[PDB]
This record gives structure tokens, sequence and C-alpha cells, in this order.
């Protein structure tokens, strides 16, 4: 079993990208299997698009500066390009190809691949960005803090027209997780403390929700949307990922792993649409059939776990079945 | 505790072949006990045949690439052959002696060890076979991805060709089996929804489950001694019976105090009577007919279910004892 | 007149490829003439794509291992690929090249020459096989015999798996063709008195002829290009005609004055006019609709008979061209 | 195309056997078909029984004096015996195996295949004999040149192992004889094949007496028909006669196409009458009639099968014609 770097879904969330110390794979949700995967070497970012077989694959250290675009299904090479330094976060749309250094911003045009823009920003060693999906509302947001309280200071960058539009006061202290809806109408950040998660409305700038997560301060690994704006999710290293209802505080619904599981996995989640599942098969505790949200919890130990909602009740959700990725 | 890296039963349902990172043991299901042990070293696959002291050894990587089979009885080696690829799956009868690869399936008799046969098929990435223990009717099926995706290859060990190809499911083939007589055979969809059982003599399809309401995905099938039965396992902790006699018959519920990171295959055997004061608290005429069914799973402890015949039902279970120890 | 060694029609029966102990020819059809011929040495095996300038050159015994692909007009080598054994035949289309020894079935792209996969058969001393020439149905067959004996695996080339399998007759198989579209199939056993015409998409038997009331093998099978007649040669010094629309529906019987030590082989052209005025002496309106066969003989003679569409019986034989000279 | 050596049917006709100078061949008649081969090295005798998977092999020089018995079907070797001089035949029935030396013959049991009886004879370069198939008139007759006494043939019994008569067949050497399937028959011929002799093994009195041909030509071998009805000679004419025995003359003439070497061994031999259809082959009429098969194969390589009218006789037509060598 080898160790693994990298682990995100898709911008719909319906597939898995995967990064091991020698390869990378990609892996799908609903009628689960292993699409494509090749053992050439150490990945530390594979990041893919809307399916549409394009990827993003930087090598561990292919140096970790090195940043190279391949389509799986041709199996060729879109284009290569290199960085004076290592690249922490890659993101993109359907428009826009954005690459993050430590103190710079790349903009790159997803078709014609020419550059377009370059941000100086003050460092960011932790990599944090937060990419609107939609082109309609085509938005990136990146942290700005004083170059040596205002520490918690976030710039929206409008990449349609390749200007800033406003600058967010949103924390006190330094951000540590920024995530932007599908329709990059809200944004919601999070302290480097963990402790209040706020969400902010882009257009307008107004914080419109403001939650309490947990009971003492703890790390945050990473935020996520629900499809529909409905639901946020956020994980972190208490072991367990709250759900936080965007429909209108306190978390909505909790996620428990399993007690056997190691303590120190970094677990990132999703949220997928609404589905009907059979209440004769599992005991929920009643209509034969009710629908229930499916939660996908992916950790870096290696293995799948889902999880689901009832949106009325909430509370501590129910897990159906965890398979083990890499095998 | 060492970890374990093998877990099966044999031909028959009646033993356990479990080998560790450290050696191999090897139990039994009714009189549970011990019967054979080697703290060798690291072993990926023990096969068994019908007892008889015949083994088969793997190394986890003795490399994974090479096979060696002994035997017990005499603490003797038979011989060694090596391949250019790791072992994937290894199956036995009483007349044929299979090796499955990445991409080659290699054909020996079990009493000359002399090669007969090699295969070359579409790559094989789970290492699925399935073969007809019984050699009145001596199959082998495997799965034929394109390089139609749940295509069988219906191969006839008797006289060393292909007797015809099944378009068994239209995504790829999660799990396989031939019951003991080798007349049907059963298969099982990526998604683990559907399982469907054709005649491997002509290619019917006769029965159509439905399992997993939700994406669980579907591990290992196995058919009882009297073909009654199917027992499916998969990755939802839960084990359904189906009788091939649509919905399922009865189905297991391992205890939730179990570690969920393990896997679990099962075994369904001839019914047996059990005392009803051997167990005061649960299950409570002195002797009824249950059939049983064992599970093991790769944490190390070993299952014991019955089921009533005529009612089903979720299933009690009787005990639950140690592997390892 | 140095002595021959192979004989075959084009994919489409319009064209004549002949090899020699000193050489190679290619020759055409309707205006009979000699379109190349190389004094290089002896070759085995010469096929040809559908014209295109591209031929397959395997060495007598350049060895019978060895095979070489050519290009006449630019008169360079594409590639040249070794065997472990000897050639027993070769066969194209469009899209895949396919090279067949007496255990084995290569498979490679036209294309980019590289190898695509291989098949482990059991051995056919006889280099028997059947190829779709058409790219859209483009389907192989060869025949399995156990090492239950004609059966034959229909593989498909496009996914490069095997489909479905026919027990098509109780003996040894004798002749195979595909038809031009890669729709149907033919076999003869080696009794020579029974064709049987299968369906390759479902399997089912379409059509059995009868020929041969005594012992005379089959030696090749032909369909038309509209699939509309089969025709089949043996050692009889007789062809028979079959239209697939029991009894023969048209025979040729060649002249008794020539060589008996021959293999003849046929291929039945589309339907053509020809002028009753340059042949006053047999066959005497000035033009009518005839069917054109070209029946060449490893003597060294071209013959072209012609069949009408409706009455059929015996054929006329209008031409008889000298080969090699 | 590899150089023929020995080419003989079974003591019923419908099997073919074959040597090379690289190895042996097995074919079938009726179903043709190649049962057996093997790729050992050059075969001068390859006799066969009544099927049942037995052959001998005797090496070109495995030498010329070993003889070696072996079953195909087993793959297995039952005994190897040695000779101290070349075998020139060997002929068997269901019940005795024979060989001949050129001054020596050996009988053996075919069962225990312990040695029985030797004769001392007087030196036969041809190697001639002709031996009863069937074991309930087991019979023995090869010839008894003197140390005018020339065409005498010794009638031994194979049964109780001592000689019955003396046949006064010729006055000239023997050239080929034969005897029925039955053991009731024989026939012989002189060096000069112009005179062909019936004998009844029984009594000893000349039955039949035919007359072969026009000058004298050499004789290859003769054979009776299964139902004993006709007799075949073959020589080197590059013509078959067939003589029928129901009962001068030959009743029909098997003549080869033109093209075949005039330098050829023929063997042939007479099968049951069958059906045959007239609507297929203008015989020149009933949709079938009998007629009688006769298959001759040449040491070219060649297969030739005539069909023979029972009543009309004459030149007989041919139907087809195969390769033995290659296929």
């Amino acid at each position: 079993s080898p160790t693994i770097n990298f682990i995100n879904f898709n911008q719909t969330g319906t597939c898995i990208s995967l990064g091991t110390s020698k390869g990378f794979k990609i892996f799908n949700c609903e009628p689960f299997g292993k699409f494509y995967s090749e053992d050439s070497g150490g990945y530390a970012i594979v990041e893919m698009l809307f399916s549409t077989s394009l990827l993003a694959l930087v090598g561990i250290g292919l140096s970790a500066a090195r940043l190279r675009i391949i389509n799986t299904k041709k199996h060729s090479i879109i284009c290569e390009v290199t960085f004076p330094t290592s690249i922490l976060s890659v993101k993109m749309n359907k428009s826009r190809l954005v690459v993050l250094l430590q103190e710079q911003i790349y903009i790159y045009d997803i078709n014609t691949m020419r550059l377009l823009h370059t941000i100086e920003t003050n460092p960011n060693p932790r990599g944090l960005m937060a990419m609107s999906p939609s082109v309609a509302n085509s938005y990136l947001v990146y942290p700005s803090p004083p170059k040596v309280i205002k520490n918690g200071d976030v710039i929206v960058f409008n990449l349609e027209t390749l200007q800033p539009t406003m600058v967010i006061e949103a924390h006190k202290g330094e951000i540590a997780a920024m995530a932007i809806s599908f329709d990059g109408t809200l944004m919601a950040t999070a302290s480097d403390k963990g402790t209040i998660i706020r969400v902010f409305d882009i257009e307008t700038g107004d914080k419109i929700y403001q939650f309490r997560r947990g009971t003492y301060a703890t790390r945050i690994y990473s935020i996520s949307f629900s499809e529909d704006s409905q639901y946020l999710a956020v994980t972190g290293s208490s072991k367990t990922v709250h759900i936080f209802k965007l429909g209108h505080s306190r978390h909505f619904a909790s996620l428990k792993l399993p007690v056997e599981t190691n303590s120190h996995v970094m677990t990132i989640s999703s949220i997928g649409s609404p589905i009907d599942i059979d209440t004769s098969e599992y005991p929920e505790l009643h209509e034969p059939v009710m629908k229930m949200v499916p939660i996908r919890v992916v950790s870096s130990d290696g293995y799948l776990y889902n999880f689901v909602m009832d949106p009325e009740r909430g509370g501590d959700c129910l897990i159906l079945s965890q398979y083990s990725i890499l095998m």
C-alpha cells in the first residue's frame, strides 16, 4: 500500500482524483470504478475538470515546480509549463486555469493556454484559494495578510475582466480554508482556530451566516459546498465532520467515523444530490423509500465512507458502506 | 497478533485456510481446532484441496511470482514453479491446477505437474476466476474485457478448449462462482445490485436477484453444497442469502463492535442439528435442523450463523471464535 | 517454365496474385494482363490488399518464418517481421494484418505496424482461417479442435475479444470463408458432403447444401461480392455453385485435356455483359448479362466461365489464358 | 516433399500406412484424415493390424535389422526385437507375427510375443510373402527356390506350425503372392508377369489361370478383394488390371492419368460395392447404381479413386485424386 499525498473531488463531486508516491489514479462515485491510472512517479497535485479527460499533474519533486497538462483519453500532452518555485495549488473551471505559488498567482486561459494575468500577493505558505467553477460568476479569492489586527483580509478577484472587485475583512486571524459555491454566489472562510465559520455573499460583500464549530479550537482541513448550496461541509482534526445548513450557528448534522480509524488522517468530504434509498434494507429508525442526502468522505489513509443525512431530522448520520481505495 | 494476508475456505466449506505475514494456519469449522501451522514467513495465497494434505504457497513478496506446492503430512515439497508476473489467484480440483496472472492463465495437471495449456486473456486487475470443483463437469470461467464488458469465457479444462461465450453483464464483472456440481454459474456486476445465474451448459439466464439498495460493492459469491442457497458478501457488513428454488431469502448482520476495516467471505454447509440447552440466552424441541453459515473476516474472527429453512429472515449467531489464537 | 507455389485472388476477385519458385507475379482479370513481376527468389505466400500497391511476402524456406511487407510502386519495404515457426497463412483487410502459425495467430494494425494481440490456439496444420475484408464488421474466425471437433472461434478484431463459439460440424473443419460484408460464414467438413452457412451475429444455421456424392475433399470456398452465390472447389476437377437465395445451382467442368495434378481456386465476380460476336464458334442477342467465374489452377492456367442467373446448369468456357508466360 | 519408402493398406483396405525418409504417417479411406504421424526418422517398413492401434516400425538403417512394435494410442513401446540381418517383410494377423529375413523366417505370437518357430529357407532377395489374416484359416506361404523346380512355394500352417503341402507353382522364380481374406485361395506370378495362377490352399489344385499383358513386364503387388470376388495386379506398365474370380483376359483395367511418372510403385485395393449418384457423374440412367471402389496409391504420393461396373467392366472412370504427402 503506497502512501497517498493528494485527494480531491472534481468540480461536481462525482469523481475522485488521487496521487500516490508511485502514480495517480482516477475513480468514479456512483457506479464505482477505476477509470484511469499510471505508475509514472510521485504526484503531489492531481486536479481534474468536469470529466472531459483533462488533468493537471505536478511531480512530487517532474519537479514540484513543473506543471503538466495531460489528456487521459488521448494519452497525449497538451502542454508543459515550469515555474520558478514549487506549486502549492491548482484549480480550474471551464474558462480559466489558476496556478498558485507561495507569493505569486498565475492565471491561464483554459482553451488558448496563453498567460492572461499575474498577481503579486503577500506570502501564502498554506496554498489557499477558492475558485468558482461556473463561467457566469467566475471569481477567484485569495488571502492578503499584512507583510512584516487585520490579518484575515481576503481579495475578491474577478477572472473574467482580470480586475479585483472588493476586499473582504473576513477574520481577525489568518485564513485557514476557503470555499466557493458551484454558481460562484457565496464564499466561506475559516480562521486558523477553526472556531468560527463565516460565509460571505461575494457580490454584495455582506456576511450572511456565521457558524460555531465544535467546542474547542482545532485545525480545519477543507470546506466544500453542496451542489445546490443547501449544506456546507467542514472536516477537522477532531476526526469529526460537521454539516452546516445554509437553508436559513450550531452544526446541523455531524459525521462520526468508525472508532478504529486513525486520528491523524486528512479527511475531505463532498455532498451529493438527494437520492431514493430503501428503508426495508436499512432500518433507519417507515415508508419503503425516503430521500436521504448521500455524503462521501475519503480520508488520507485510503478509505471511502458513505453516509446519509435526513434533511428534516439531521442529527448523527448513519454509515452505509466502506470501500478501500488502492484496492 | 501478526496481520493476516489470505483467508479462504476449502472446496467443501469445512476448513479455513489462512496465511499471515509470519506463517499460515489451517482450521476446521464444526469441531473448531488448529489442524496445522508453520511460522515460516509471509504467505500471500494458501489454497487447499479437498483435505488430502495438499497445499499451494505463494510468497508475500518466497516471492509473489513463485508458487510452491507442499504436502503437510509428509512435510515435503512437491515442486516449485515461477511466473513472469505476480500470482493473483489459484484454484484447484481433483484433476486440474490453474494459476491466474495479470494477463495469462496457466493450466496444470494436478497429478503429473506437467503444463497443459496457456490462455492469453485481456487484463484482469482483480484476479477473478471461478472453477468447477467436480471432475465430472470440469469447467473454468474467466472474464473477457474488451481491449460488451461482462463477457465470461467458459473454458473446458477436460479437453482444453473453450465451449461458449456468455454476455453476462453490461458493466464490469465483480465476482464469479461455480456450483459444486459444475452445472450453474453466478456473476455480479461492478455496481453490485443485480445477481445473474447462468446454466453453464446452454447459457440461458435462469435467476436474477436484487441486493445492495445503495452503492455497496459485492466481494464474494458462493454456492451451497446442494446449490440450494447462494451467499453474497459485500462491503456493507451484511451478508445476503438467495434461494435457488428477486428478494433476498435471509440476511446476516455481524455485531456492530467488530472492526469495519475488514474483508468478509462466507460459505454455506449441509444442514445440521444444534442443541438448545447449550445456548440458554439466545435461541430460547431440544434439537432443530438449521442450515449453518460460516463467515470469516480479515480481523481474525470466525462467525457461525444458522437459518431456519422455512422462515429465513435475519439469522442468529451461535458463536464467534478467534483465529490466530 | 518455373514451377509456381502460390495462387490467390484479391479480396474482391478482380486481381490475381501468383508466386513462382523464381519470383512473384501480379495479374488482372477482365483486361487480362501482367501488372507486375520480380525475379527475386522463391515466394510461398503472396497476399495483396484492395489494389493499393501493398504486398505480403513470405519466403519459401527470405525463409518461411519471415514476413516482408513491400510496396510495388515505391519499390521499398515497409517492415520485416520474423516468427518462431513457419508462416501458414496471411490475410488482410483495410485495418488489420493477420499472421497465422501452427499454434499461434498474430494480429497487427495495418497502419502503425504495431503488434496488437496474440491468440494461443490448438494446432492447425492446414493453416486455415477466414477473415472479413470489411472494416465495419471486422470479424476473424479460426478452428478450435480439442487437444466437439468443428468448433470455430469467432474473434472480433475491432475490440480484440472473442464473441461467440458455434458448433459447426461434428468432424474436422476443412474450409472456411466469410462474405465481403462480414455478415455470413461458410464451413465445410472433411467429408466434403455438407456445406453449412452461419450468421455471425446470431450463430444460427442459415443454409445447408449437398455436394460431392463421392469422396472428394473440399479445398476452397468463396463468396460472391453480393453474396448471392457460393463456390466450392474440390479435388474432383469440378466446381459447384450454390445460390443463397439443397441441390447445387450450377457446375463447372474443366476440359479433360488439362493436367489432373491441379489445385483450383475460384472467385465469382459481379455480373457483366459479354459480346456474342467475339465467340461465333461457341454459344451460337448481341450482348447479354452473364455472371463471370474465374478459376485459376496450379498448373498455370486461368479460366473464365459464365453462368446464366436464371437457367444455371453447366457453364460455358470463354477463355483460357496462360499465366506465367 | 520427403521421399517415401513404404505404402501399404491394412488387412481390411480401410486404412493407409506410409513411411517417409523423416517419419511415418497413418491415414484413413472413407472419411479421409490423418489419424497419426511421427517425425522420428527414416522408416522402411510400417505394418498395421486391423486398426486396434498396433504398429510395426522398421528403420531404414532404428536399424533395418531392428524391429520395434508401438501402440499409437498409448504412445508406448511394447517391445523391440533385433535380428542378425536386415528385415525384408513383416505381416500380421490378430494371432501371429511374422518376420522375414533374406534366408530366415521368424514367427511370433502377437499376444504373448514369445518366439514360436523358425524356418531356414533358401535365399529370398525380394522378401516375398503372403499371409492369411483370419485366425480360422491361419496360413503362411513363402517361395522355395533351389540351392525345373524354381517356382516352388511352401504352404505353411501357422496354427500347428507345420508345412501342409508343396505347390509346384511356376517354372521360373515367383514374383508376387497374395492370400484372400478368409485364407482360402492363393495367387502367384512369375518374374515375367505374363501368367497369373490361382491355387486353392486347401487341396493345392490350380483353380484359375489368368494372362496379364502381352510382353513380359514386372509385377509389383497382388491383392484380393475382401469378398474374394476380384483380384488386382499392378505392374510397370503404369496400368492396373482387375481379374474377376466369380468364374484369362483381365475383366477391367485401370489407366492412370498420362501425367503420372511411369517409374512409380503402385499398390491397390478393392472395397465393398457402395451406392454412387449417377446424376452427378455422367457415367454414360437410374439415379444410383452400385459401383465397386478401387483405391490406387503411387510411390510419388498421390491417391486415385476409380469405380468398376461389375457387369460392364472395361476401362474404369476416375473420380477424384488426393495427395498423401502434405495434404
